[PDB]
């Protein structure tokens, strides 16, 4: 019939309570020495299933784990983070649900330089025996007897250079007997709770989402069928391949979630691009005149520098589907994390700036102004960019506007929640653009990844259907790029046109400096100092014949699987060296380097259980021999690797195409008798 109850999900969805969470959190032990933040027993735990019978299924699995990911926050704040404590005078409070509002004073200063604001929480401490002698830090409190945590709820400033606050605290907290009328309490920050709250808002409130059974069931929408008039016409129009010609097309096509799987420099972002462009134009190529909202699309990435290459990309227009470029209207919501005039000048506080001018340089008329002209760029615009967190600001919420169609980029490189948040606006269309063949999101607590939280929902679908692959890589050496496609993507796996010319490189008219070389080092540890050995006398014989014509800055990158391996080859490079090599070679583990890249990499593999592990290793291969766009030398003992097929099937493939050399200390020196009689016997 008339579904308002759309009207009604969507005031659900943007309107959780936030006290069931608080009235966990408030009660934890900022003192527990745990990994988790109660003694609730370990059953109560569970991995994240590939497929949840209904919302209620769906979060008791998770609404756990994401408390033990915030518990895991605090944990990490309190042993590293080193925040300033403060003081702060207690005054009047207020009984408000399962909660004391507890009103206090404190200094402008105090706030600003300690970082308080409004999302923050706090722990606040009874030390009656500090004198200011002695330097407070938060290893007092972690050792204090009476804690207690506090939410910032209220920050005003008054006329004294001075800070009304409102803390919450829990009814139950014994604590509150000293937060007696004026006394002096100790407090340090713990954390900022915008992240947590958001992710829990999306936890809660996902049973009215339009896509609820698509996510549950990790179950993306069937193919429609398309034009390959249409497909051909936007492979034209965009200047794109076949295979992101057809994901656009398909994915554009179809309503529900979209997998759009690409490799290491394939075009991801391109295609995003090619995506809006299409959607745009084709949306907008559907008495007296209605009033419309104006259809929009809503890009997320998970990292602010993802959101503002999306953004940067977007500054040279986009296309229609007859090849036209045209300009829509862009805004970046929330300010990014590094300084760039380009991106500065698409945030809407700096769009706001820029319509309301000069005018309040008389406070009710600067914030009036504000808030309309924030009101009118939002409804005029055409592509909001932000990242998965900054997509259920009050800026979009307070829009009055469905976003239908949420493009994810880095799909792969967020929490299941953190990709659904965008969702809350009556999405009906998720298209997901990810690389699966990469490792997990970095999650603090390795309990809660051990119950499968760090996977996201992109891979958690692709376990059900087969992504838009997107197959020509346009970044690596053909002989670079050739074992990662016979081994991962079937040989399917194509290289731009002329990539061996982009990628050639003088040093390859040199053995054993190769586009592509295994070492087969020829000599139950974590380090190897003959593979550092090798390492060394590789970039020492390169340097040497020609760091004179080339300059070698930002060029090499060192990663092996192993810290300690990386630890040592760092100090060794740096004994034999000096310090001339800071600027030239960067040295991290295959897990540290996966979002860099460098044209040299050497691999320091050192060594070689069940289908998690298995699957961990191809991640971390798939990542590792990616690296490189012009050379990669990878250096391992064949014996000690060929338990692994992986590496196995590395190793044979290189002999197959003559790219396995023999190598030991000295063996790029003729005069080495000893290095060269090792080889010489082989
Ligand atoms: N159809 C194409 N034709 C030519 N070059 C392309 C094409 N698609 C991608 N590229 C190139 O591949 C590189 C990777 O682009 P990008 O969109 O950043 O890939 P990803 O987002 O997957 O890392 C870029 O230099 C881009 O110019
Ligand atoms: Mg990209």
């Amino acid at each position: 019939e008339l579904a308002k109850q759309e009207l009604e999900h969507m005031r659900k969805r943007l309107n959780v309570d936030m006290n069931p969470l608080y009235e966990i959190i408030l009660q934890w032990d900022y003192t527990r020495n745990s990994e988790y933040p109660d003694d609730e027993p370990i059953g109560n735990y569970s991995d994240v299933k590939d497929f949840f019978n209904s919302p209620a299924d769906y979060q008791k699995v998770m609404k756990p784990l994401l408390l033990l990911e915030s518990w895991q926050g605090l944990c990490s704040s309190r042993d590293r983070e080193d925040y300033k404590p403060f003081s702060i005078i207690v005054g009047n409070r207020t009984a408000v649900s399962d909660f004391y509002d507890v009103y206090a004073s404190v200094a402008k200063q105090v706030i600003q330089d300690c970082g308080i604001s409004e999302s923050d929480l706090i722990v606040m401490a009874y030390l009656p025996d500090f004198r200011p002698d002695k330097r407070l830090s938060s290893d007092d409190f972690k050792k204090a007897q009476h804690t207690c945590l506090a939410k910032v709820r209220t920050l005003k400033n008054t006329k004294g250079g001075n800070v009304d606050v409102t803390l919450r605290i829990h009814r139950n907290h014994s604590f509150s007997k000293f937060l007696t009328l004026r006394s002096e309490i100790y407090c340090v920050k713990v954390m900022q709770m915008t992240t947590i709250e958001r992710e829990y808002s999306t936890l809660e409130g996902l049973e009215y989402y339009d896509l609820v059974g698509q996510i549950l069931q990790a179950k993306p929408s069937p193919p429609v069928n398309v034009d390959a008039a249409e497909i051909e016409t936007v492979k034209k129009s965009y200047k794109l391949n076949t295979s992101q010609a057809e994901a656009i097309v398909n994915s554009v096509s179809k309503e529900g979630f979209s997998l759009i799987q690409g490799p290491p420099g394939t075009g991801k972002t391109k295609t995003i691009l090619g995506i809006i462009g299409y959607f745009l134009s084709t949306k907008n190529a559907s008495n007296t005149e209605q009033l419309l909202k104006k259809q929009k699309i809503l890009i997320c990435a998970p990292s602010n520098a993802a959101v503002d290459e999306i953004c940067l990309r977007l500054k040279s227009g986009v296309y229609d589907k007859q090849g036209h470029q045209f300009k829509p209207q862009l805004v970046r919501v929330g300010r990014s994390d590094v300084v760039n005039v380009a991106i500065k000048d698409l945030t809407l506080e700096e769009l706001v700036d820029k319509r309301i001018g000069e005018r309040n340089y008389n406070y009710r008329n600067r914030d009036l102004d504000r808030r309309n002209a924030q009101a009118h760029i939002l409804a005029v615009s055409d592509i909001i960019c932000s990242t998965l967190s900054g997509s259920a600001h009050d800026v979009l919420a307070t829009m009055g506007i469905k976003f239908d169609t949420v493009i994810i980029d880095e799909a792969c490189q967020c929490t299941e929640l953190s990709s659904i948040i965008p969702l809350r606006y009556g999405g009906k269309r998720c298209i997901m653009v990810g690389d699966p063949n990469q490792l997990p999101p970095t999650v603090l607590s390795g309990a809660a990844s051990n119950f499968k939280y760090n996977q996201s929902l992109f891979v958690r679908m692709e376990k059900n259907s087969s992504p838009y692959l997107l197959d020509v890589q346009y970044r690596m050496h053909p002989s670079i790029s050739k074992f990662p496609s016979s081994e991962f993507y079937q040989g399917r796996l194509k290289d731009g046109p002329g990539m061996d010319i982009l990628n050639k490189r003088p040093w390859h008219q040199l053995e054993p400096l190769a586009p592509y070389k295994f070492f087969d080092i020829i000599s139950m540890s974590y380090t190897n100092m003959e593979e550092i050995r090798v390492a060394i006398e590789l970039v020492d014989y390169l340097f040497r014949k020609f760091d004179n014509k080339i300059d070698f800055t930002g060029k090499i990158g060192i990663i092996s699987p192993y810290r300690e391996q990386m630890q040592k080859m760092r100090k060794e490079f740096a004994r034999y060296f000096g310090g001339m090599i800071n600027k030239s070679i960067d040295f991290n583990t295959i897990d540290g380097f996966q979002g860099q890249e460098k044209e040299i990499i050497l691999i320091s593999c050192v060594r070689a259980k069940s289908s998690v592990g298995f699957l961990k290793d191809f991640r971390r291969m798939n990542v590792a021999l990616t690296r490189a766009k012009t050379s990669i030398w990878v250096l391992g003992h064949q014996r000690s690797l060929a338990k692994s097929k992986l590496w196995r099937d590395l190793i044979e493939d290189a002999k197959d195409r003559s790219c396995l050399a023999y190598a030991c200390s000295g063996f790029l020196d003729p005069r080495n008798n000893r290095a060269q009689s090792i080889l010489r016997k082989f």
